DNA sequence: CGTTGCGGCAAAGTTATGGGTAAAGTCACACGTAGTCACCATAATGAAATAAGATCACTACTGGGCAGTACCAGACTCGAACTGATG
C-alpha cells in the first residue's frame, strides 16, 4: 500500500536514495560523497528498519509527499 | 585515550494548500431566436339508412235476421129485433 502511495517522482527520489546507499551496502563506500553522513546514515537504518519489520527494505525509502499541505 | 561509525534532537529545507492583490487576458456590443410540420384520439354533425311499422287492395269463409204470411180463437161493441110497463 505504501507502494501504491508513491508518485514518479517519489519513486525516483527513492531511486536516488537506494543509489546513494548502495555502496555503503556492499563494504565498498566511494571517496567522494557529496550527500553528508547523517541522512546516508538515516536512509542506511530505514532501510534496515523496513528489511526488519516489513519483509523488503525499498519500501522503507518512500517519501509520500502527497500528505503535505 | 584517541578514533570511527551510529543514532537522538531540533532547527532548516522542501512540497503542498487555501487566501489576497494588481494585471494581463477574454470576449460581446455590434437588428434579431423562437418557429413549424407531424401526429392520432374524441366530439359532432349531417347524411345514409334502417327495420320495423302502417295502410291499401284483394280473396276466401262463415254467422245469421227482416219484411211478410198465417191461424185460432177470446172478447168487447152494437144493428136489428123482442117484449114488458105505462100514462
Amino acid at each position: 500500500q505504501r507502494f501504491h502511495q508513491a508518485s514518479p517522482e517519489d519513486q525516483a527520489e527513492a531511486l536516488e536514495r537506494y543509489k546513494t546507499i548502495e555502496p555503503y551496502l556492499n563494504g565498498h563506500p566511494p571517496e567522494n560523497e557529496t550527500i553528508p553522513a547523517r541522512t546516508i546514515r538515516h536512509w542506511k537504518a530505514k532501510y534496515l528498519i523496513a528489511i526488519q519489520k516489513y519483509g523488503c527494505g525499498y519500501i522503507g525509502l518512500l517519501s509520500h509527499r502527497s500528505v503535505k499541505g
